[PDB]
């Protein structure tokens, strides 16, 4: 819905034990890509993309997993690992496309599915995040960051979630909210009410 | 209705209904409570203007397109607001009476997907500063805000390129995306909001 209809060009396929999501960076000077350990089959997957496909190997810290892919001729977008304790708005590089979202203290919202695991989290300049993990199916999120810490799908406050997006107050209206959310207010910026009821 | 609109209207929307039927926004400027919309909205000089437990014929100073006037017996929500600068690009909202809906305020142009009955709807940066008051469209994302000296933005092409400094996101491909008449088509990746954006739009 908010979701492109194409992933990005540095998004990629990741076929293990399971099919998931993850992207190509350039990261100190080295092509990398990055994913999620648990789709991996044991420490490999096959990593599949437009003019790609090739098996790779990943160091793994919890459910972070990161390689070396020095065969990627395609665009590989310097990125660096965001300080620890960032927050603000990011981007879900899934197979089946970028998909905005929130990282918050020990949180992180987003609407994503099956098949979006491994995904990277960048934010809007571009910096990695980590990559998602998982969720609740209402936009709860679970984040995975290079050292392996995460953020669970705990209670927030629907106050809180508002700080990150922009936009006029406006009424929920019938908009159906997400059972991890403490509903604080019935009104909220544009921006994020036009995000719920897309949702 | 639009593309990423809201069900609802932003608090201080209104309805205003002089020759046509139009929206409009409540603000506190000066200090003091008042509305503006778009003048050729208006009977003259006034329009019938509503909102939840307010309905009250107003008359208009008007500019140009502009229109503004006093309503102090408005018991809602209305926002300070001051003018914001000469040269002011960025993200805005159109505060329209059918749900409010982001946009780019830039260099020249205006670009947000309105449809009829928007005329009027406040335009406001992030920030909540007055731009000025949407007047019009081609239908295609390409408007005409209204400032309040009357100074007005026309649907000039724009490259593709342009549009996308606005927008946040990885780039990615334009797939089925068609873009919009006014837009001259400079690249064939887009940062993912923008993408989003332009693929909400309906047939």
């Amino acid at each position: 819905a908010f979701r492109t209809q194409k992933p990005s060009l540095n998004t990629v396929n990741v076929v293990g034990s399971s099919m998931g999501s993850g992207g190509v960076f350039t990261i100190d000077g080295k092509i990398k890509c990055v994913t999620a350990a648990h789709v991996l089959t044991g420490n490999s997957a096959r990593v599949s993309g437009v003019g790609f496909n090739q098996m790779l190997d990943f160091d793994v810290k919890g459910d972070f997993a990161i390689a070396d892919c020095p065969n990627w001729q395609g665009v590989a977008p310097k990125a660096q690992f965001c300080e620890d304790g960032w927050t603000g708005r990011a981007y879900w590089l899934t197979s089946s496309g970028v998909e905005p979202g929130v990282i918050g203290n020990g949180f992180a919202f987003c609407f994503t599915a099956c098949g979006d695991s491994g995904s990277p989290v960048i934010t809007e300049a571009g910096e990695l995040v980590g990559v998602h993990t998982g969720s609740n199916k209402q936009g709860g999120g679970i984040v995975t960051r290079p050292s392996g810490q995460f953020c669970n799908v705990k209670p927030i406050k629907l106050s809180e979630l508002s700080e990150f997006f922009a936009g006029p107050k406006v009424p929920l209206g019938d908009v159906k909210i997400g059972s991890h959310i403490i509903k604080d207010t019935c009104e909220v910026p544009s921006d994020l009410c036009a995000l719920l009821a897309a949702k």
